[PDB]
């Protein structure tokens, strides 16, 4: 019935790095082609970019976008995506059994990111390619001019260097499904040397070393330890990847999975700190959660699409249609990410844009349309800028089918100190059972209370609305905030 929480401005965890509200676009399915890039379309600008899509990305407010992978980077040759479009070859994408026409590549994606006010986080091919190729791409992108690959960019129509600040040293390569699969020692060495060479070309860049594909890989977290043991002095981030699903059809247990995310994050931090002690380094490795989302709906349909039907262009792959309960977990995941903002400095919702996405365009050749998961992200990105406060908390507990002592309330307050605002993000994962949250602001004028709810957890959005959308409702005295929170909803409580 009742949950108490205490909000204290003297109680920081960390300043939020806006890059934790990043996303990710892979050359996968309809993410690029028949997605963000649709040449002949009425809704497109002169570059072929869908203008309505651009507005929806700006609406989400995404500071950084991971590109171009993902699976697909592990056998990608970046040269195929630059220069005169007529001379760009069509390539086999082994990752997703598709034909990559290479009409969009780096230069094209760079000006798309400009239009959505985002910076590129570039992944390099360390599956089938190595050090010198990563050096070539970095020179192409970051060096002003007067050398082979920098002049090549100038010739291709981009005078100013892209100045890509964050680079991914390959994609997760511990999986037996990925081309250019490496052992932890093999990748550790190639990551170390690639990183060493890259920072000689541009010392200002930041580098991400790949973690495990998932925490369920037997080589987790030893991988993380081994890779960092090699590359510590030359990398800045280790990456984490996590997806959740509700195939079991257990909403209670499904919403408890943010606790597993918390444990996952802590395990990686512990691994980082262990290697830190081994190195006697004063530097902390930070966490780049460059792949996170709900993903399970389109599993069977994807298995159909291949084989079926191989080597198509832009097949409708990974097209999850998100339910309301999915939006709740995404909200819970964002809360968890925010709790660890001291170590997590970059995070990417996978993905942006048709592929397991908050933004969907129909199919040959629009509309566009927000999924349920769009809004918890939008709220987090918009009101989650500032300083994370320690969530001292006492919430009723509940057991689920596969979890014990799961908190009914999951909450964080962030204090924006240059705007004099405090924003409380709260989720209740029960779902059964409305509860009143007594927030003792010890600082510390109610402003609004935004809510995200439905009576039907399985309800979805489509091209015709929009059954999940932020209702601006509800529902102060002295230094105390009391908040009735509906049984399962995403809550954004704002004080001035
Ligand atoms: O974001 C899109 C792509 O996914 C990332 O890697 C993971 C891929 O997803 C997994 O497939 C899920 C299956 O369900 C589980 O039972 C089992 O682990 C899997 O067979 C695979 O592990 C990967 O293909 C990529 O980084 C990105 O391209």
């Amino acid at each position: 019935k009742k949950a108490r929480m205490t909000v204290d401005k003297d109680y920081k965890i960390a300043e939020i790095d806006k890059r934790i509200y990043g996303s990710f676009v892979e050359h996968l399915g309809r993410a690029v082609y028949d997605g963000l890039y649709q040449p002949g379309n009425s809704k497109s600008d002169e570059d072929g970019f869908r203008k309505d899509v651009i507005e929806l990305v700006k609406e989400l407010n995404v500071p950084i976008i991971r590109y171009p992978g993902g699976n697909f980077v592990s056998n990608y040759f970046w040269e195929d995506g630059v220069g005169p479009v007529e001379d760009r070859p069509r390539r086999l994408d082994l990752a997703w059994k598709s034909i990559e026409p290479n009409q969009v590549g780096i230069n094209e994606f760079a000006k798309w990111c400009k239009k959505v006010n985002a910076e590129i986080m570039m992944a390099v091919n360390l599956g089938t390619r190595g050090i010198s190729d990563a050096c070539n791409l970095l020179e192409y992108c970051n060096h002003p001019g007067g050398s082979k690959y920098s002049d090549m960019r100038i010739k291709h129509g981009v005078k100013e260097p892209h100045n890509i600040k964050v680079w991914c040293l390959g994609n997760a390569m511990d999986g037996p499904w990925q081309v250019g699969h490496k052992t932890m020692d093999e990748y550790g060495r190639i990551a170390e040397e690639t990183a060493r060479a890259m920072k000689m070309i541009d010392p200002s860049i930041e580098l991400v070393a790949c973690g495990s594909s998932s925490k369920d890989m037997p080589t987790f977290p030893q991988w993380e330890a081994t890779v960092l043991d090699y590359a510590y002095d030359y990398v800045d981030y280790i990456s984490l990847h996590q997806y959740y699903g509700n195939k079991e059809n257990d909403t209670a247990d499904f919403l408890a999975k943010s606790d597993d995310l918390d444990d996952f994050i802590r395990s990686v931090i512990a691994t980082c700190d262990y290697i830190k002690a081994k190195k006697r380094s004063k530097k902390d490795i930070y966490l780049s959660f460059d792949e996170w989302n709900v993903w399970y709906h389109s599993n069977n349909e994807d298995a159909n699409i291949m084989q079926n039907e191989p080597w198509r262009i832009a097949p409708p792959l990974l097209e999850d249609i998100y339910t309301f309960e999915d939006a709740l977990l995404v909200g819970l995941m964002l809360i968890t990410l925010m709790k660890h903002a001291d170590r997590i400095k970059i995070a990417c919702l996978a993905q942006l844009i048709n592929v397991i996405a908050p933004i969907v365009t129909e199919r040959n050749g629009g509309a566009a349309w927000r999924q349920t998961i769009f809004y918890p992200f939008m709220h987090a990105s918009k009101y989650g800028r500032g300083i994370v406060l320690q969530p001292v908390i006492n919430s009723p507990l509940h057991d689920t089918s596969k979890h014990e002592d799961v908190t009914d309330i999951e909450s964080v307050a962030i204090y924006n100190e240059e705007k004099e605002e405090v924003t409380i993000f709260a989720v209740n994962r029960n779902i059964h059972e409305d509860i009143v949250l007594v927030s003792d602001v010890r600082g510390m004028r109610l402003l609004e209370h935004i809510v995200l709810e439905h009576q039907d957890l399985k309800i979805r959005n489509s091209v015709n609305g929009e059954e999940v959308y932020p209702k601006n409702s509800d529902k102060f005295d002295d230094g105390i905030l009391t908040s009735m929170l509906r049984r399962a909803s995403w809550n954004v409580i704002r004080i001035g």
